C-alpha cells in the first residue's frame, strides 16, 4: 500500500537517511544497529555537529525511536540475516554499514523479510543506479538488490549526461576534492588495505583512489573507456568538489555550457543537477539536497574544445536525499 | 646486563617510545602489533604527520624492522600471554595498546616472558610513577608491573610538587585544554561509553572527564581531597595545556610562584619541569621532551593565595620520553 | 514612535545583528561600511560560512541593501563624524567596527545625527551592560552611549548572578576556551600588540588576556575584587565555553547548584540563561540565541565549597540578539 | 666580491628567506619591515608554527637582529624608495612584501640604492624565472629587476618541462590543491578584489583563480596556449599540490613517465624535481626543499595520451630556498 523503510546502520547515511524520510514523508519502520541503543538513537540523531538539532521532537519508549510522534522500531543485531525486517512487514532496507556490498551479503536481507535492498555506495555487481540518469534501467521484476552508486558519481554523472549529450566527451578525467569521511582517522592510525588513508585527516591533503569516475560509465554506458579519476581527502567535515578535465567532440564554448547546464537544472534535471553563477565555497553546500552544483564561475577553459568544470556536493546530504528518491521511484515502478 | 625493550602496540605512544628510545641509545629488542606488518610499520615509522620524517634509515628485511641498522624483531599476536617475548630475551615491555590496563591483563606479559611492564597509561591498580616526583617509590623485589600515569598527570604532578612544597595547596581543580587523540572520531560516530567522545574531533570543543589530577594526589599523597579537574578536547592533533586554579597555604605573590618553578627547573626537576617567560603557543612546543613547561605570561592570580598556574605538554612527545625514563630508572634499580 | 537602528561596521556582529534584527521585527535603516559597497554587502549577508545562507530575499537597488523587502540606506564612510545619520531620521546606531571604543569615539555618532549608541564591545569609560543582570541601571537622561560588554562577559554574569545570590562567591578565577575570530590570523603573522595573538589561529592553543570576568565585576558590583580570568583561542570558528572555578560562602552541592541554575532559567533570566543537562559539545549551541547555556554534566566539584562550572556561548549570535535586546530595552526606556 | 642580501617584507616567505639563506651561507645583511621592530623579529623568526623553532640562536642588540652571530640591520620604512640600502651596501633585496610587483615599483628599491630585486611573486612585466628550467635566460646586462614567479609555477614548470620535452604536451589544465595563505581570513571577512577568498579559510574549500598554469608558458615559451588552471584554497597551513591533467602527442605509458622524471630528478633537475614512489600525504613535504616532487602512485592515466600528474610542493619552504637560489645564480652571472 505505501512504502516502508528499513535501515541497516545508523551512521552519518543512514541518519541522514531518516532525515530526509522524515522530510519527504517516507515512512520509517525500523532501524538496526548493533552499537547504538534506542536511547543513544535518540542522542545521535538529535544532535549534529554538521546539519545542527533535529528540527522536530525525538524520544524513545518502548525500546523505540520516536521522531515526531512516528514510532520506529530499533533492532540491535550484527548480520544481515538476523534482522527481523518480517517483524516490520517487509520493507525496502537502506544498506548503509558500509561493509555489505556485493549482492551476496546484501541478499541475507531478502531471507530476512526485505523486499528490496538499496546499497548506499557502489557495488562489485548489484545494479547501479543515478536518479536523473539511469533510474529507468530498473526492473522490479528482475532486480531486489541495487546500488545508488557513490556521491562522487552522483555529481559527476549528472553533469556528464548534459556535457556528453549536448557537445560530446571524447575523453576526461576528474579529480574530487572530498572533505573526510568517518573511514578516515584523528591521528595517523592503521589502514593496511590503503595506507594513506589512516594518516590523520584533519592535518593533511590525502591522495586517494576512487572508482567514482569509472562508475559513470556504467549509468552511461556510451562513456566506457572514457573516464577515470582520483581524489583528494582534505580537511573539511562536509561538502565536496568535481572538478572535470574533458575534451569535447563539438566546440563548447564556455557560454554554450553554461546554457546547457542551466537548462537541464530547470527542466529534465531539477532538483538533481543546479546552476549557480555566485561566487560560493564549499559550506554554502551544507544541506544542499542537489546532486550536482554547477560551478560557473569557478570552472576555466583552454579552447572550445578543452575544458575543466567544476561542481558541488554536500556528499552527505545531497547523496541521502537521492537514496530516498531511488527508494520513492522504485516503490512507484514495482506497483 | 643492558636494558632491552619490547613494544606492544605500535601506535603514536608505541612508535614515539621508539623514536625515543633510538634518540636515548636504548635497545629495543621487539615491537608487537597485530595490524601492522614490518613493510608497513617502516611506513609508519618513517612518516609522521606531526613530528616529521624519522631522521635515519628504516628498512624491513627477514621479517624484521631495521632502524639505523639495528635490527628488531616484529611479533604479530593479538593477547599479551601469546607473544613470544622469551624469544628476544626478557626484555622490559611498553604496553601501549591501550586495552590492557590492569595487573592482571598486563602480567599475561610476565606470562609469556617479559621481564617487566610499562602501563603506558593509567591503571586501575598497577602502582602509578611520573618520574621527577616518586619514581622512588618503585621496589623492583615487589613490583614487576607499573603504569607511568597519563600526559596530564605528568604535566601537573611536577608543578604541583613545585607549588605544594613551596606554598602549600589547600585545593585545586584542573582543566587541561586537549589536542585531540586516536580514540575520538574524524566525524559524528558511535561513543557508547562516552558519547561526546563519538562527536567529530575537527568540528568541536568536548568536555571529557579525565581522572589525571585525581591521579595526582596518588603520586602526591598529601594532596589526597585536594585536587581533581577536567578536560576539554579541541581541534589540535598535539601539544595540550593544563590549566590549574589553587588556593595556597601560604601567600604567593606571582614572582615568588615564578622563582620557585625556574629553581626547580634549573635543579631537581631538570628535563621534567621546565619554565619560560616568552610569547609561546602550542605548536612551540612539537618534539619538547618535558613533562610539564610553565608558561609564566599565561597565568593570572587574583591574589597572593588564589591563582591559576599554565603549562605546557607535548602529550605525545614528552610522556612517550618519560615511558623511556622510567625504563631505563628502572632498570637501574634492578641490579 | 518606533525603534529604527543604523549599523556601523558590517561584519560578523554587525551582518549577524542585522539577521537578529530581521528575526525579532526591529527597523534597520542604514548600515556603514567603507570596504562593502551595496552589491557586495548582498553577498556577504546572504552566504555565512558559520550560520548558513540567509532564509529570506537579500537583493540590491537604488545605492540600497533590502533584506526581505525592508530598504536599507548604504553609507560608505570612514569615520562615524563623517557618517549622514541624520538621512535616516535619527536612528539607534550599533558601533561595530572595533575600534571607536570609548565615549569621546563613539560620541561622534550622536554629532553626526544619532539618537543613542550601542558599542558592541566593552567599553574602557561607556556605561557597561549585560541583559539579565543589570539593565536595568540604564539611566537615559545621562547615558547616550552604552558598551553591551562581551560575548564573554554575557556568558559569565548570568551564572556569576546566580551563583553569587544563592551561594555567595567568595573569590573565582574564569577561563574561556574561546573559537577564533576576525583579529586572528590564518597563518604567522604581524600582531605587535599582543604577539601571540599572531600566530597561526587554526594551528594553535593561544593563550590570551581578556578583561571579561572582571567586567563581571562591573556589571556586578558586589563581586568588586573577586573575579579575573584569561583565555585560550583555539581552532573552532565560532561558540565558546566559559570554566568558571569559584569559591562559594555557603554549601553548595551540586545538586544545589542545579537546582538555582534551572530555576534563574525557568523565570528572572528566561531567555538570557539556559540550562542543560545532555551531552552537548560546541557546535550544538551554533545558531543559540541565549547568552549563556549551563552545562550540568561537564562541571565538576572538588567539594561543597570549591567547584568548577561550565557554560557556553554562541560568542557570534547569542551576543548578536543580546545588542538588539539591550537596543529595544533602552528604547523602551527612552519613552 | 660576495652576495649580500636585503629583504624586503618579514613575512613567511621573508623569514623563511632568511632561514633559507642561514642554510645556505649567504649574508643577509638587513630586513625591511615597518610593522616588526628588532625584538618583535627575533620572536617571529625564533618560533614558527608550522617550521619549527629556529635552530639556532637569535637575539637582537643595537637596533640590529642577530642570527647565529650574524649581525643584521633592522630598517622599518614603509616604501622601497625610503629604504637605506645604501647603507649597507648595495645588496641584492628581495621584494617579498607582496605590493611592490611591477618593475616601476621595484625598482624605487635600485634608486634607494639596491644593486638588483627579486621580486617573490609573479610580475605583470619583470621577467620571471624558474629554477631548473628557464633560469640560462637572464641576462645580467638589462635585468635588474626579476621575478621569481610563484610556489605553484615552480612546482609545474620543472614537471611540464620534463614531460613536454620526453612527451611533447598538446594541451593541459592544471588544478592546485593549495594551503591557505597570509591572504586569507580567518572567519569571513572583507576580499572586494575577490569574494570567495574573504571566507573562513579554516572551514572551507576556496575556488581561486590562478594565472600560474599560464606563467609556465612564459618560461617555457614553447607551451603557449597550451596550459591554463584554477586553484582550491583547502584548510590546511602549509603544503600544497599540482594536478596537471594533459593531453600527450607521444605514446606516453605509465611506466615512461615514471623513467623520464626519475632521470630528471637524478640529473639535469636534481634538487628541484624528486620523484617518489611512497604513499605520502601533504605532511610529508614540511621543510621539503624542492620545487616539485613528483607522485608516482597518486597519478592516473586514461590512456596513453591522457593522463593525470600529481606533483607536491611546500609553497612555503621550497619556494623560498628557490628564492636563495636564484640571488645566487644571478650573483655568480654579473661577474
Ligand atoms: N559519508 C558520506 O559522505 C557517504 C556518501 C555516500 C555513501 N557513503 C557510503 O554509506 C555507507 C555508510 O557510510 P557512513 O559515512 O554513514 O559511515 P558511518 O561510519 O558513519 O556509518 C556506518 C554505521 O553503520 C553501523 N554499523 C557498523 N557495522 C554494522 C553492522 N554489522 N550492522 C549494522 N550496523 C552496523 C555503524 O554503527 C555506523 O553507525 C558506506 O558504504 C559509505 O561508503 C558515505
Ligand atoms: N596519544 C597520547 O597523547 C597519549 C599520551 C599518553 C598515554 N596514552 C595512552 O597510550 C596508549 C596508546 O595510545 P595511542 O595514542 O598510542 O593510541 P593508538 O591508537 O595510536 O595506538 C594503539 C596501537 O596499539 C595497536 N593495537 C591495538 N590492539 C592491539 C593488541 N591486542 N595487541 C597489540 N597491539 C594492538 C594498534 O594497532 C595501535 O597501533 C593508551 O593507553 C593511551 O591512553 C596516549
Ligand atoms: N565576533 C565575536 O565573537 C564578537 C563578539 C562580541 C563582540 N565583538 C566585538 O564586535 C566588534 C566587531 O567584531 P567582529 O567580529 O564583527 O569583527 P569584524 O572584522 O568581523 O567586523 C568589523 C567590520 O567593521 C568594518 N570596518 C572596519 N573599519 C571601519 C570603519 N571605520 N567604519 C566602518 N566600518 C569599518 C570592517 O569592514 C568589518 O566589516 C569588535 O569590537 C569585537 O570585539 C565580537
Ligand atoms: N606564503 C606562500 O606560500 C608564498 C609563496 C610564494 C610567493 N608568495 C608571495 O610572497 C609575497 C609575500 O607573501 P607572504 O606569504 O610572506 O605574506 P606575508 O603577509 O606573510 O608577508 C608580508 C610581510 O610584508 C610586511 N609588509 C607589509 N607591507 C610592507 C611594506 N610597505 N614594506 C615592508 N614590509 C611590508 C608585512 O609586515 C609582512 O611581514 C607575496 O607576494 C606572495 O604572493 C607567497
Amino acid at each position: 500500500r505505501e512504502l516502508t523503510v528499513g535501515i541497516n546502520g545508523f551512521g552519518r547515511i543512514g541518519r541522514l537517511v531518516l532525515r530526509a524520510c522524515m522530510e519527504k514523508g517516507v515512512k520509517v519502520v525500523a532501524v538496526n544497529d548493533p552499537f547504538i541503543d534506542p536511547e543513544y538513537m535518540v542522542y545521535m540523531f538529535k544532535y549534529d555537529s554538521t546539519h545542527g538539532r533535529y528540527k522536530g521532537s525525538v524520544e524513545f519508549r518502548n525500546g523505540q525511536l520516536v521522531v515526531d510522534n512516528h514510532e520506529i522500531s530499533v533492532y540491535q543485531c550484527k548480520e544481515p540475516k538476523q534482522i527481523p525486517w518480517r517483524a516490520v512487514g517487509s520493507p525496502y532496507v537502506v544498506e548503509s554499514t558500509g561493509v555489505y556490498l556485493s549482492i551476496q551479503a546484501a541478499s541475507d536481507h531478502i531471507s530476512a523479510g526485505a523486499q528490496r535492498v538499496v546499497i548506499s555506495a557502489p557495488s562489485p555487481d548489484a545494479p547501479m543506479f543515478v536518479m536523473g540518469v539511469n533510474e529507468n534501467d530498473y526492473n522490479p521484476g528482475s532486480m531486489n538488490i541495487v546500488s545508488n552508486a557513490s556521491c562522487t558519481t552522483n555529481c559527476l554523472a549528472p553533469l556528464a549526461k548534459v556535457i556528453h549529450e549536448r557537445f560530446g566527451i571524447v575523453e576526461g578525467l576528474m579529480t574530487t576534492v572530498h572533505s573526510y569521511t568517518a573511514t578516515q582517522k584523528t591521528v595517523d592510525g592503521p589502514s593496511r588495505k590503503a595506507w594513506r588513508d589512516g594518516r590523520g585527516a584533519h592535518q593533511n591533503i590525502i591522495p586517494a583512489s576512487t572508482g567514482a569516475a569509472k562508475a559513470v560509465t556504467k549509468v552511461i554506458p556510451e562513456l566506457k573507456g572514457k573516464l577515470t579519476g582520483m581524489a583528494f581527502r582534505v580537511p573539511t567535515p562536509d561538502v565536496s568538489v568535481v572538478d572535470l578535465t574533458c575534451r569535447l567532440a563539438q566546440p563548447a564554448p564556455y557560454s554554450a555550457i553554461k546554457e546547457a547546464v542551466k537548462a537541464a537544472a530547470k527542466g529534465p534535471m531539477a532538483g538533481i543537477l543546479a546552476y549557480t553563477e555566485d561566487e560560493v565555497v564549499s559550506t554554502d553546500f551544507l544541506g544542499d539536497t542537489h546532486s550536482s552544483i554547477f560551478d560557473a564561475k569557478a570552472g576555466i577553459a583552454l579552447n572550445d574544445n578543452f575544458v575543466k568544470l567544476i561542481s558541488w556536493y554536500d556528499n552527505e546530504y545531497g547523496y541521502s536525499h537521492r537514496v530516498v528518491d531511488l527508494l520513492r521511484y522504485m516503490f512507484s515502478r514495482d506497483k
